């Protein structure tokens, strides 16, 4: 649905690379805890025992509407690992729609570098299918437990605004959340978001790869990752034209790998030195895609001024993580197995310059990996 979503706006906090969170409550009486969002994962899970790097956790015993599934369940990330029991219990999100919902939960018992010290989340929301949900397919993740007890419709939206903040709007799509059109493109298949790239510039430079090459061995939207991630041969491309674009200074060959950070007088970053990045992406209509172009202000993340290069490669694929979102009005529009993109109403930019989402395109030919 469309509207204002006035309670939702502004529900998300984060701490700067270390992902957004919303607060929701579980059990009975609700114990309260800060979820991260994460786009790039099925499962729900909370922390559920004594760990150095929680404030908080959940505690089965006091809830009179816990449920044990008599089931356990480990996870490894492209980060960490945890392991845990399943079970399941009544689940609400203050700043969202107004239900509460019974849904599987997972209690994290035992974790190795999953909880990031002071991050200040407890535990993770993951927004994908189930076909990526551990241990299998048959523990039915949130959302579409949500869906299916009540009436929020199939749907949700995501705006991180970096600098950390962001709406998560769920069922719905605020208007003042963004400018310009939204421009939609296919979900390729319901596991990850899987997405199709069919071209990619810099500074309106065509890197000038078979299409291919974006999508090996799958292109997805995870917000649960901070860096744009790219397949090695495209990120090497990509890094060789974006120092081009950029020589006028030089940098440390670490800085590209994100090894080392550079810094400047404080307000006086050379923004505009370096190049924009853009990714065509498949629009719904035959032949047709469209542009989103994100800002340096996206790619060189501030640090403890000072930045770090958040890009970097991947051997998994495209992920277009939060360097790529904080662009960006992302929505998951899951009813209609389509992705939509509009000009974030909160990105980071300066005054020359501004993130985009322009189209259509006319574009030939293809771009996906099959197995």
């Amino acid at each position: 649905r469309r509207g204002s979503f006035v309670e939702m706006v502004d529900n998300l906090r984060g701490k700067s690379g270390q992902g957004y969170y919303v607060e929701m409550t579980v059990g009975s009486p609700p114990q309260t805890l800060n979820i991260l969002v994460d786009t790039g994962s099925s499962n729900f899970a909370v922390g559920a025992a004594p760990h150095p790097f929680l404030h908080r956790y959940y505690q089965r015993q006091l809830s009179s509407t816990y449920r044990d599934l008599r089931k356990g369940v480990y996870v490894p990330y492209t980060q960490g690992a945890w392991a845990g029991e399943l079970g399941t219990d009544l689940v609400s999100i203050p700043h969202g729609p107004n239900v509460t919902v019974r849904a599987n939960i997972a209690a994290i018992t035992e974790s190795d570098k999953f909880f990031i010290n002071g991050s200040n989340w407890e535990g993770i929301l993951g927004l994908a299918y189930a076909e990526i949900a551990r241990p299998d397919d048959s523990l039915e993740p949130f959302f579409d437990s949500l869906v299916k007890q009540t009436h929020v419709p199939n749907l949700f939206s995501l705006q991180l605004c970096g600098a950390v903040g962001g709406s998560m709007i769920i069922g719905g799509i605020d208007h003042s959340l963004y400018t310009g059109s939204l421009w939609y493109t296919p979900i390729r298949r319901e596991w990850y978001y899987e997405v199709i790239i069919v071209r990619v510039e810099i500074n309106g430079q065509d890197l000038k790869m078979d299409c291919k090459e974006y999508n090996y061995d799958k292109s997805i939207v995870d917000s649960g990752t901070t860096n744009l991630r790219l397949p090695k041969k495209v990120f090497e491309a990509a890094v060789k034209s974006i120092k081009a674009a950029s020589s006028t200074e030089k940098f440390p060959d670490g800085f590209w790998l994100g090894e080392q950070l550079v810094c400047w007088q404080a307000g006086t970053t050379p923004w505009n030195i370096f190049p924009v990045i853009s990714l065509y992406l498949m629009g719904e209509v035959t032949n047709q895609s469209f542009r989103i172009t994100i800002l340096p202000q996206q790619y060189l993340r501030p640090v403890e001024d000072c930045y770090k290069f958040a890009i970097s490669q991947s051997s998994t694929g495209t992920v277009m993580g939060a360097v790529i979102m904080e662009g960006f009005y992302v929505v998951f529009d899951r009813a209609r197995k389509r992705i939509g993109f509009a000009v974030s109403a909160c990105h980071v930019h300066d005054e020359f310059r501004t993130a985009a989402v322009e189209g259509p395109f006319v574009t030939l030919d293809d771009c996906g990996y099959n197995i």
